Protein backbone atom coordinates (compact mmCIF):
# COMPACT_ATOMS: atom_id res chain seq x y z
CA UNK A 1 0.00 0.00 0.00
CA UNK A 2 1.36 3.53 -0.08
CA UNK A 3 2.35 4.39 3.60
CA UNK A 4 1.92 -0.01 4.23
CA UNK A 5 -0.73 -1.22 6.25
CA UNK A 6 1.15 -1.56 9.77
CA UNK A 7 2.89 1.95 9.92
CA UNK A 8 2.77 4.96 7.41
CA UNK A 9 5.91 6.49 6.52
CA UNK A 10 6.29 8.54 8.86
CA UNK A 11 5.28 5.71 11.26
CA UNK A 12 7.79 3.78 9.24
CA UNK A 13 10.75 6.08 9.58
CA UNK A 14 10.55 6.67 13.01
CA UNK A 15 9.58 2.50 13.44
CA UNK A 16 13.14 1.97 12.30
CA UNK A 17 14.62 4.36 14.97
CA UNK A 18 14.54 1.69 17.15
CA UNK A 19 18.34 -0.46 17.91
CA UNK A 20 18.11 -4.04 17.80
CA UNK A 21 21.43 -3.80 20.61
CA UNK A 22 22.30 -1.64 23.06
CA UNK A 23 26.27 -1.75 22.60
CA UNK A 24 25.37 -2.89 18.93
CA UNK A 25 24.68 -0.86 15.70
CA UNK A 26 21.63 -2.36 14.29
CA UNK A 27 17.91 -0.65 13.98
CA UNK A 28 15.05 -1.74 12.67
CA UNK A 29 13.45 -1.43 9.15
CA UNK A 30 11.29 -2.62 6.55
CA UNK A 31 13.44 -5.77 6.40
CA UNK A 32 12.73 -6.39 9.82
CA UNK A 33 9.35 -6.01 9.28
CA UNK A 34 9.26 -7.87 6.49
CA UNK A 35 10.92 -10.76 8.79
CA UNK A 36 8.38 -10.26 11.48
CA UNK A 37 5.58 -10.80 8.45
CA UNK A 38 7.20 -13.52 7.29
CA UNK A 39 7.43 -15.30 10.07
CA UNK A 40 3.68 -13.88 11.11
CA UNK A 41 2.06 -15.40 8.34
CA UNK A 42 4.20 -18.30 8.60
CA UNK A 43 3.13 -18.46 12.37
CA UNK A 44 -0.50 -18.54 10.56
CA UNK A 45 -1.24 -14.75 11.74
CA UNK A 46 -2.70 -12.16 9.61
CA UNK A 47 -0.30 -9.19 8.86
CA UNK A 48 -2.86 -6.43 8.00
CA UNK A 49 -4.22 -7.51 11.45
CA UNK A 50 -0.96 -6.63 12.93
CA UNK A 51 -1.33 -2.96 11.77
CA UNK A 52 -3.47 -2.60 15.33
CA UNK A 53 -2.02 -1.97 17.94
CA UNK A 54 -4.61 -4.60 19.56
CA UNK A 55 -3.46 -7.62 17.05
CA UNK A 56 0.21 -5.81 18.27
CA UNK A 57 -0.32 -6.85 21.57
CA UNK A 58 -2.50 -10.00 20.76
CA UNK A 59 0.97 -11.40 19.19
CA UNK A 60 3.23 -10.22 21.88
CA UNK A 61 0.46 -11.81 24.73
CA UNK A 62 0.52 -15.46 22.06
CA UNK A 63 4.43 -15.29 22.26
CA UNK A 64 4.48 -14.15 25.66
CA UNK A 65 4.41 -17.91 26.85
CA UNK A 66 5.98 -19.16 24.05
CA UNK A 67 9.11 -16.67 25.54
CA UNK A 68 8.93 -18.80 28.28
CA UNK A 69 10.72 -21.62 26.44
CA UNK A 70 10.90 -19.81 22.73
CA UNK A 71 13.89 -19.36 20.46
CA UNK A 72 16.09 -16.71 20.16
CA UNK A 73 14.43 -16.42 16.68
CA UNK A 74 11.02 -16.41 18.49
CA UNK A 75 12.43 -14.18 21.12
CA UNK A 76 13.58 -11.23 18.59
CA UNK A 77 10.36 -11.57 17.21
CA UNK A 78 8.28 -10.78 19.83
CA UNK A 79 10.15 -7.93 21.14
CA UNK A 80 10.07 -6.25 17.55
CA UNK A 81 6.54 -6.85 17.84
CA UNK A 82 6.45 -5.10 21.20
CA UNK A 83 8.33 -2.37 19.52
CA UNK A 84 5.34 -2.18 16.42
CA UNK A 85 3.09 -2.08 19.05
CA UNK A 86 4.57 0.63 21.05
CA UNK A 87 4.89 2.73 17.28
CA UNK A 88 0.93 2.06 16.96
CA UNK A 89 0.25 3.52 20.67
CA UNK A 90 2.65 6.46 19.57
CA UNK A 91 5.77 5.23 21.87
CA UNK A 92 9.06 7.16 21.76
CA UNK A 93 11.70 4.52 21.91
CA UNK A 94 15.85 4.26 21.29
CA UNK A 95 16.74 0.50 21.48
CA UNK A 96 14.50 -3.44 21.50
CA UNK A 97 15.76 -3.28 25.69
CA UNK A 98 14.09 -0.18 26.13
CA UNK A 99 10.93 -0.84 24.66
CA UNK A 100 10.72 -4.07 25.93
CA UNK A 101 11.23 -2.91 29.51
CA UNK A 102 8.78 -0.24 28.37
CA UNK A 103 6.54 -2.82 27.59
CA UNK A 104 7.39 -5.03 30.26
CA UNK A 105 6.58 -2.06 32.95
CA UNK A 106 3.50 -1.24 31.44
CA UNK A 107 2.19 -4.85 31.51
CA UNK A 108 3.78 -5.62 34.95
CA UNK A 109 1.50 -2.48 36.15
CA UNK A 110 -1.24 -3.63 34.33
CA UNK A 111 -1.19 -7.13 36.07
CA UNK A 112 -1.24 -5.39 39.62
CA UNK A 113 -4.07 -3.25 38.03
CA UNK A 114 -6.02 -6.07 37.94
CA UNK A 115 -4.50 -7.89 41.53
CA UNK A 116 -5.14 -4.48 43.06
CA UNK A 117 -8.64 -4.21 41.39
CA UNK A 118 -9.45 -7.77 42.12
CA UNK A 119 -8.31 -7.53 46.14
CA UNK A 120 -10.14 -4.58 46.31
CA UNK A 121 -13.30 -6.08 45.40
CA UNK A 122 -13.02 -9.67 45.94
CA UNK A 123 -11.03 -11.68 48.07
CA UNK A 124 -8.75 -14.90 48.30
CA UNK A 125 -7.59 -17.08 51.06
CA UNK A 126 -5.25 -19.92 51.35
CA UNK A 127 -3.62 -22.75 53.49
CA UNK A 128 -1.18 -25.76 53.60
CA UNK A 129 0.42 -27.15 55.86
CA UNK A 130 1.96 -30.88 57.49
CA UNK A 131 3.57 -32.40 60.41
Amino acid sequence: GARASVLSGGELDKWEKIRLRPGGKKQYKLKHIVWASRELERFAVNPGLLETSEGCRQILGQLQPSLQTGSEELRSLYNTIAVLYCVHQRIDVKDTKEALDKIEEEQNKSKKKAQQAAADTGNNSQVSQNY
